[PDB]
């Protein structure tokens, strides 16, 4: 059934903000220090840029579940119950990710509209 | 290797039935009663409508794995071994879902064909 | 943040090699011997063909994480500790799979470019 509501065709300001996000190829700093430029290329969008094109059109990318934000506490380096080291933990950081399946949807809705030639 | 068969380019009646399905934005009745219209927008397709546009073109959406159906038994409210309540369970219902990765494929095959300008 | 590097718009030789890959409908030999042609149709790309269109344009599909390869040892038929059978195992084989989310990205980047009408 429908466990859904506020149901309707896709906002145009939204589709118009998405049309603003860019596609990139990039390598993960992770892999690259591991295998040098042996590291594979990945293709996709970039959260920080996304959160931005929606900001210009005056929207929030978080509201459409296109983007996530995550933040954390700085976890101890612990030697116990001696001067001995068991684990080396975390420096405080944060990270933006994306919710790819919601991004593909809006992308394909976007490219549906252009093909009707409304852009 | 190929663990595959009945291998061929994509049916045109199929692509023609898919071209029939609509994209929506909606909110989950779940979230909405939780956080009011604080609730995020999600973008996608809607199973019941899908099962329908294929029915008109005379096809079954289930055969291409675009859609799922699920149904269940009504599970007891149980107080044991006293008049005491441990768990409150289920009223019988059903639910249609979608298989999103198969849906994106057909969507992109669809929008490949239009661009050759076969639509 | 960005845990990313070698960051840039998407290679054109790459996009040009991808434009080369075909979409298919097929059934799994698995399902088909199970339920006959009761077996559902699935839509998508085919790894072996992918690895090939990139080879012609002179690229490797593995480098962009579009494709995987997997190979295995031949595991014993074991009856223990008698002439009795417990498990029937594996004949050595291999298998190419795909990494679908990376494939959709490049597909949608591809169909973005054609719509600017650079193809
Ligand atoms: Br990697
Ligand atoms: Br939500
Ligand atoms: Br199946």
């Amino acid at each position: 059934e429908r466990h859904k509501t506020d149901i309707a065709p896709i906002s145009d300001k939204v589709l118009d903000a998405w049309e603003k996000v860019k596609f990139y190829q990039y390598k993960f700093k992770d892999a690259v220090d591991e295998k040098g430029e042996e590291a594979r290329y990945h293709f996709g969008v970039i959260a920080q840029q996304i959160v931005k094109v929606f900001e210009d059109e005056g929207l929030s990318a978080f509201d459409y579940g296109l983007v996530g934000y995550d933040e954390w506490e700085a976890t101890e380096d612990e030697y116990d119950s001696e001067g001995n080291l068991v684990e080396k933990g975390r420096e405080a950081g944060n990270i933006y990710s994306i919710r790819p399946t919601e991004c593909q949807w809006l992308e394909m809705a976007c490219m549906r509209r252009k093909l009707e030639r409304l852009s």
